[PDB]
């Protein structure tokens, strides 16, 4: 009984190496679920395979949603 968590759909051009628990771990070919988008660039949002919770370089991943409009 509680609200869900709404995020953007993503793919992760190429794999991460988080140093750190907090980073994301990501995989060449792999969905990203965004949630929400940092100033410099940066994405924060949930993985698909490990299920975690972090931040991760948005110049590793990309936007499938595709053209969306807002």
């Amino acid at each position: 009984g509680s609200s869900g968590s709404s995020g953007t759909p993503y793919r992760a051009m190429y794999q991460y190496r988080p140093q750190n628990e907090d980073e994301l771990e990501l995989r060449e070919g792999d969905r990203v679920d965004v949630m929400q988008q940092c100033d410099d660039g940066w994405f924060v949002g949930v993985s698909r395979r490990t299920q975690k919770f972090g931040t991760f370089p948005g110049n590793y991943v990309a936007p499938v949603s595709g053209p969306s409009s807002g």
